[PDB]
């Protein structure tokens, strides 16, 4: 059924809430033991928030391997993302350890700093050129090269160097600054605008390594980002676009991480971006 009349449907119903507890009662549930460990809760954000064991991002060390981070693979759609939560004080290290291991060309961040008055995730990166950052646990340098401050996002170049060869990589910060701090944008349009911003930037493509997406949690805001971009490439991709079913993508990403789109305004959201950006590409 075309998304955009179940969409007027749904709404018309006001059967939002509906919908999605079925999404809620179908989802996966697969362990997350290593998440659990006593040795790691200082490594969690969130008591209930957790990578899944069998998807789960692995460090390349035999000291401790364990970050909250999850790999998302959709076949179809040939694209890879991995979806974490938003970095804390003594994960900063691990967190560009990920990124340096996975071959990562993109970060996209979709939270501020502070939001509603507590700290959603650490400051882990430089806001100043002169003024470089230094992971002495995982051995990494990390330099602010430049920053473009737009109305509704923020782009920085960063430098990455592996302080154990000398190699460095150029990694670009994609920051989304305007999600408001209560419900969801009245209009989809500055995150389409900032999806476009991300894919001309080589950041979602295979010749490098999935693009690193976060949030606070890193499965609300995390999870719309990855939804939309799945769902408008295969409607591009497919004879019949009108076969793209949203729900059944958004279970499909759910095998991989717990909890994707944590409101029914989320979903609601989610099903907007995806009709809006349909009609933007078709040269319409
Ligand atoms: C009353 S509702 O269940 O239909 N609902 C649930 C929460 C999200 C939403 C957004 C716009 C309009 C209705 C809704």
């Amino acid at each position: 059924m075309e998304m955009e009349k179940e969409f007027e449907q749904i709404d018309k119903s006001g059967s939002w809430a509906a919908i999605y507890q079925d999404i809620r009662h179908e989802a996966s549930d697969f362990p997350s033991r290593v998440a659990k460990l006593p040795k790691n809760k200082n490594r969690n954000r969130y008591r209930d928030v957790s990578p899944f064991d069998h998807s789960r991002i692995k460090l390349h060390q035999e000291d401790n391997d364990y970050i909250n981070a999850s790999l998302i693979k959709m076949e179809e759609a040939q694209r890879s993302y991995i979806l974490t939560q938003g970095p804390l004080p003594n994960t900063v290290g691990h967190f560009w350890e990920m990124v340096w291991e996975q071959k990562s060309r993109g970060v996209v961040m979709l939270n501020r700093v502070m939001e509603k008055g507590s700290l959603k995730c650490a400051q882990y990166w430089p806001q100043k050129e002169e003024k470089e950052m230094i992971f002495e646990d995982t051995n990494l340098k990390l330099t602010l090269i430049s920053e473009d401050i737009k109305s509704y996002y923020t782009v920085r170049q960063l430098e990455l160097e592996n302080l154990t060869t000398q190699e460095t990589r150029e990694i670009l910060h994609f920051h989304y600054t305007t999600w408001p701090d209560f419900g969801v944008p009245e209009s989809p349009a500055s995150f389409l605008n900032f999806l476009f911003k991300v894919r001309e930037s080589g950041s979602l493509s295979p010749e490098h390594g999935p693009v690193v997406v976060h949030c606070s949690a890193g499965i609300g805001r995390s999870g719309t980002f990855c939804l939309a971009d799945t769902c408008l490439l295969l409607m591009d991709k497919r004879k019949d676009p009108s076969s793209v079913d949203i729900k059944k993508v958004l279970l499909e990403m759910r095998k991989f991480r717990m909890g994707l789109i944590q409101t029914a305004d989320q979903l609601r959201f989610s099903y907007l971006a995806v009709i809006e950006g349909a009609k933007f590409i078709m040269g319409d």
